[PDB]
């Protein structure tokens, strides 16, 4: 079913508890490769294996990693800290742009696009056989351009192909993630194999209903990364959506580059206005298993 | 004085018959990370040794190669073709593009650029001893834009810095080449240490003037690129400009490998001029002498 990065395939059932949006590492891809100097390989390697080695000891099974072309996937370095670490860590495709492709693309089809997707989460990625999970996409504030409309439409493409479901990043201020479900579910992508990204920034709890309503998961997924929307209101909003019944939506994650936030301000919280470990193994593993089945 | 790829520095005064304007390689740096499928490096390899080596016998000594960060700057692939052509191979750096920087450079300083580019002058080229002859910066339609004007200042510094001069790539119908100038010039960056690229794509043999009036170098340098101006439009744009003693403002290029190929002048252009009146020593100061003061 899943494909991990390092280890063989595992079932949907035993993913476990998941953290369902988080980075081991982020950069601009051409970046990095100009001016090595910039950046220490060895520092990175070891932040990511002692905050992952953490979430493992609060009970984490399972990180998945929607790092793509434009934020600079590496499956070497991520396979590196799987082996360092005995994680389930699955990867994904796509590509993450919020205005333009790259000039490559400039005349390519969107079955191009998609052929690029297919590749790699049939053959593998970057020339290894480490297998993606997923496809990632996104918006911002630009909205949703043409190049943008383009990427959206390929991930259905490779959804249909696949059955891979797709992980969104969105700007909870501007109606992109509607859209982003709105073109997916046109296309004819199941609704629940998509997680609309970033809706946790926004306070408009019915704008955050109005997506979950049509059958995708709803990302409360910039925990303490809190540049959006202070740490407080995130844990409140998410009681809210709990208490109205939205759980069987509702996907937590950090976003980061700590990733245990959640379960030193968000769990306790939610424990302490009445929510039973039900509902977190609801949001934490029945979510994600469903997400990925 | 002029730092080379794969071989040890060379005065100012030796580059030989010099192009200007050829890219060994050029791909996204994104793209291929991701996706190396879709590229072939032993068929790269053997076109550009080819490539050289055929620009060699029409005796070709120097080769300048303006890719760097946006079109798959790599030293490596650099020098191995080096060791097996024996070229004179140019290396720079800064940045290509047309509108906005990688996220990185948000919220990142005009002198934390110019840095980058003073690294690979200075330093060396992705942590080798290689070092950087030039900087190149560029524009096109979408005009000077925020992110563009500040690459074009980190290049004035580096220029302040280490006095290497500047390639722009600029389009040739819409005032970008003349600002890049402009803006350089006021930065205080000497007109003659500027190249400004593309210009030899257009028939508005008054525009391309002014540019060298005001002192710097004029870029003819994507021959063989129909899609553009042919070949027969561009030579006379070129004989006419020499005719106005343009000629030590020129210089000549095909900008990129492989009728289209590195030797496209040899066979055509060349032959072209010299039956239309243009004599070894005018050509000389194109490829020798015009290269021979723009990295001095
Ligand atoms: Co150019
Ligand atoms: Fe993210
Ligand atoms: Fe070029």
């Amino acid at each position: 079913r899943i494909p991990l990065v390092g280890k063989d395939s595992i079932e949907s059932k035993d993913i476990g508890f998941t953290l369902i949006h988080e980075h081991l590492r982020v950069f601009s891809e051409a970046v990095r490769q100009q001016w090595p100097h910039l950046y220490n390989e060895d520092e990175e390697f070891r932040n990511a294996v002692n905050e992952v080695k953490r979430a493992m000891q609060f009970g984490v099974k399972t990180i998945v990693d929607p790092t793509v072309m434009g934020i600079g996937r590496d499956i070497r370095f991520m396979e590196k800290v799987v082996k360092a670490t005995g994680i389930n860590l699955v990867a994904g495709t796509g590509i993450y742009i919020f205005i333009d492709l790259p000039f490559y693309f400039l005349n390519r089809s969107i079955d191009e696009i998609a052929d690029l997707f297919i590749h790699d989460l049939k053959e593998g990625i970057q020339g290894t056989l480490n297998k993606a999970g997923f496809v990632k996409i996104a918006a911002d504030e630009p909205g949703i351009t043409k190049d943008v409309e383009k990427v959206i439409r390929a991930a259905a493409i490779a959804n249909k192909e696949t059955k891979v479901p797709i992980i969104t990043h969105s700007n909870a201020h501007n109606n992109t993630g509607l859209e982003q479900q709105r073109i997916l579910t046109e296309e004819g992508v199941d609704p629940g194999k998509i997680l609309i990204g970033h809706l946790g920034d926004t306070d408009n709890i019915d704008y955050i209903k109005k997506i979950a309503d049509k059958g995708s998961f709803i990302g409360l997924d910039r925990y303490g990364l809190d540049m959006s929307l202070p740490v407080d209101k995130r844990n409140e909003t998410t009681l809210r959506l709990i208490k109205d019944g939205y759980s069987d939506k509702i996907m937590i994650s950090h976003d980061y580059c700590s990733i245990t936030l959640i379960f030193e301000d968000t769990i306790p919280f939610l424990k302490r206005n009445g929510v039973n470990e039900e509902v977190i193994a609801t949001i934490f593993k029945e979510n994600p298993k469903k997400f990925f089945s």
